[PDB]
């Protein structure tokens, strides 16, 4: 079914984007709180276009079961950043990377052409990974870094209490996702860009 | 036939037009719905032209059969810009870029010249690359930019049971027309001269990329 095909067509491009130095040193402890911090930054960046990409879509009725709002990670992580940062400082200095521009420019596209198929590719991209290898980076940076969980929220979802049970129901609502073949190409060609836009903003936060 | 001799005679410009950054680009899946729309508006001014050209010709009483008027695009086309940008507004927005300029103008010239020949090389390189071509570049713009179907009109021919048939109607229309050779010459140029014109739009929507 999809959730298969969807793996096995982004194979590649999430291989790539999970290798990337800069996560890759993150994850291993070569880095430190502040390029945690930094990746935070950006992610709230895209997490925002993000969610409301996601608000447009579910709103339309297009595949409103994954589109769970307990999901939603923007509130979350600004609280995170207050804490990393001692303060809203960091609204109004932090600044969009060229390649979070570029993901931002396609979660706006998305959200404006209500592209149902294209946001679900980026949903199950980001969410899928936090509720995955999120979970390593919040375990990681707590023993790597000494950040107090309490910056780690974003890695926390409330009123999901079993990870496994919520990743294979979520799998099997994409297999039983209605989509024309043109819809469900466009959702496979998205999940891979998904995939590159990742490993671009993974790769200007090592420059 | 004459079917034959426009695809020797084009090739070369025709393998420019189809080879444009802008239109590999595009067919590849890195530009975004915004520059599909911006090529249908392109589109949507010189097939106005094109088709006011094809009226006049066809009043006139030149190669009839061959222009059909099913074949007819621009109103469609409005219809997808009306669903592409949202609301009417792009009617009062858009330009001519300086190639659709140059193309309107020789469109418009045929038209005030009522000149047959050079309208059915015109005919025969739109209408045709939109049958023969029109479904990959309607499949693309799904693919890769998630495109509501029902704003895809343009590559639909309401008219036409079966694309295959139809062409091959076409072709042998080209064949049958009743030409001078002073006008065969004049149409198989304006036909390379058609290919140019859209070569040169594309090469317009691809600046600053």
């Amino acid at each position: 079914g999809l959730a298969v095909e969807l793996k096995q067509s982004t194979a590649q491009a999430h291989e790539k984007a999970e290798h990337s130095t800069f996560m890759s040193d993150l994850l291993k402890g070569r880095l430190g709180v502040a390029e945690f911090t930094r990746l935070q930054e950006q992610a709230w960046l895209f997490y925002t276009a993000l969610e409301q990409a996601v608000d447009a879509v579910r709103a339309s009725g297009f595949a409103e079961s994954l589109l769970d709002p307990a999901l939603n990670r923007a509130e979350v992580l600004a609280r995170d950043l207050d804490k990393l940062n001692g303060s809203s400082e960091w609204r109004s200095r932090i600044t969009a990377s060229p390649a979070v521009i570029d993901y931002v420019n396609r979660l706006e596209e998305i959200r404006d052409n209500v592209d149902g198929p294209a946001l679900v590719a980026h949903h199950y991209v980001r969410y899928l990974g936090d509720l995955s290898g999120g979970q390593v980076i919040a375990r990681m940076m707590q023993r790597h870094y000494g950040v107090d969980p309490e910056a780690l929220g974003f890695y926390h979802f409330e009123g999901i209490a079993k990870l496994k049970v919520y990743k294979d129901e979520y799998r099997e609502k994409l297999n039983n996702l209605e989509l024309s073949d043109e819809q469900r190409e466009h959702l496979l060609k998205e999940a891979t860009d998904a995939f590159v836009f990742n490993h671009q903003v993974f790769a200007d936060l090592g420059k």
